[PDB]
């Protein structure tokens, strides 16, 4: 009697599941809206700036027409090695959003300060990838969980200090550094590392992990995997992510394809082709930030997030406006919204955009909790297509206009900012504008002049 070899694990739920992490994959949390959840873990965030920012590069004629494309052939080359030593080191990467990737490990508490050192290990691992570049900022501690959306669409964000904390971190780093945040300090192993001071901070840089003359780091990591729930293991040792395992359970799918853009999930059911997807298009992107005075306290701001939510996606629905992602900033979150910018009718579609951006303003201002509203308006040629591994990846938005909306909502807080493309496109009379200052962004490569949607009337 023969025994054939298993092969099947390409279904539409083990592809969906590529999309989101463990952390949404096993969750099994109520569809009560929104939805906290309070735990601790490692933080780690790898700043791939350096590489996003060859949308540039790509952009010349000298690629022919095939820029999108031989974009995401190297992007995925470079983050895909990235990706398996997050994995492989015990990790969860939970998203790719604000061109970095953001890893948790999730333990015990008791658990943090051995969990330190197997990040430190990682993150030390990952540089060496590119020897011959990144900035990895690693944070400890609490950690909150909200997940927010409707019926049809879900989101999820993790909150707190050491959410606040691993991003401030990462942004004191240099290329090839890894900067632990002041709670990660005082909670590692100490005798396994060499640092030095950070000047005017409490973070510190790591210079060396220097280990005792007994330590063996495989026998260590071993120990630890004993708090890893999810490590693939046994018979299923060979795989990056036991989310390679997951079986067809249609009530699990239908959970987690909320997580998911329809378009995707299109070329999951084999309805589109694979390659669909990487493009160079032009867009309007709709940068939303959202300010609390406690961006720490899952309990004060998920509900302000939820009832924005329900309005944001109200607005996008009317012109197939996409939230792309969902992330923290240092006092609040951001919603990076997208816009087809086809041209068929400029005036039109940009004025659309526009009046959405005010209507969210205008209606997520008077959200209790909500203390500053912040949008930022870019139209432009981006990068679009699914970036990661073939085991964990996600669909994103990369390009100068996507970095410049982003830097608009910081660096002009309070109002409603378009881009000159935007201003002049939309053919809007020009006293809805209000010509503004200009500021050096930290990033920007010369913005053009920017401008204040004002609005209809004087007011």
């Amino acid at each position: 009697m023969n025994t054939p070899k298993e092969e099947f694990q390409d279904w539409p739920i083990v592809r969906i599941a590529a999309h989101l992490p463990d952390l949404i994959v096993y969750g099994h949390f109520s569809p009560e809206r929104p939805f906290m959840d309070y735990f601790d873990g490692v933080l780690m965030f790898v700043d791939i700036s350096g590489f996003t920012a060859m949308t540039e590069k790509f952009s010349s004629a000298m690629y022919m027409d095939r820029g999108a494309e031989q974009l995401v052939e190297i992007l995925n080359y470079h983050i895909s090695a990235i990706v398996e030593k997050v994995l492989i080191f015990g990790g969860d990467i939970l998203k790719f959003a604000g061109d970095a990737l953001l890893a948790l490990w999730r333990v015990e508490r008791k658990q943090l300060k051995n969990i330190i050192t197997v990040v430190i290990k990682c993150s030390l691992e990952i540089h060496g990838l590119f020897e011959t570049r990144v900035k990895i900022g690693l944070a400890a501690g609490h950690i909150s969980m909200l997940v927010f959306g409707d019926e049809t669409h879900s989101h999820f964000l993790v909150i707190g200090q050491a959410v606040d904390d691993v991003r401030l971190a990462q942004n004191m780093a240099q290329m090839n550094d890894v900067i632990l945040s002041p709670n990660c300090w005082q909670l590692c192993d100490r005798s396994m590392i060499e640092i030095e001071s950070v000047p005017d901070q409490r973070a510190v840089k790591v210079n060396f992990l220097k280990p005792p003359p007994n330590f063996n780091f495989d026998e260590f990591f071993t120990k630890c995997t004993t708090f890893m729930h999810y490590y693939p293991s046994g018979e299923h040792k060979n795989l990056l992510r036991l989310a390679c395992t997951l079986k067809p359970d249609p009530e699990l799918e239908m959970s987690l394809q909320k997580y998911v853009m329809e378009s995707i999930l299109k070329q999951i059911d084999n309805k589109q082709l694979q390659g669909y997807l990487s493009e160079l298009r032009p867009v309007t992107i709709v940068f939303v930030n959202l300010m609390f005075e406690d961006q720490d306290k899952a309990e004060e701001i998920g509900p302000a997030i939820q009832d924005a939510y329900m309005h944001i996606t109200s607005v996008l629905k009317i012109f197939q406006g996409q939230i792309n992602k969902v992330f923290m900033f240092d006092k609040g979150c951001s919603f990076l919204c997208v816009f087809g910018f086809p041209g068929e009718k400029v005036p039109d579609e940009l004025t659309h955009a526009l009046e959405c951006a005010m209507d969210i303003f205008d209606f997520c201002s008077q959200v209790h909790k909500i203390q500053t509203v912040s949008i930022g308006v870019a139209s432009g040629i981006v990068f679009c297509g699914i970036v990661g591994h073939t085991v964990r990846h996600e669909y994103t938005v990369i390009g100068q206009k996507v970095n410049l909306a982003a830097r608009m909502m910081m660096y002009y807080p309070g109002i409603v900012t378009c881009d000159s493309v935007t201003y002049n496109g939309s053919n809007l009379p020009a006293y809805f504008f209000k010509e503004l200052p200009k500021k050096v962004m930290k990033g920007v490569a010369d913005s053009g002049p920017l401008y204040q949607y004002w609005g209809r009337t004087e007011k």
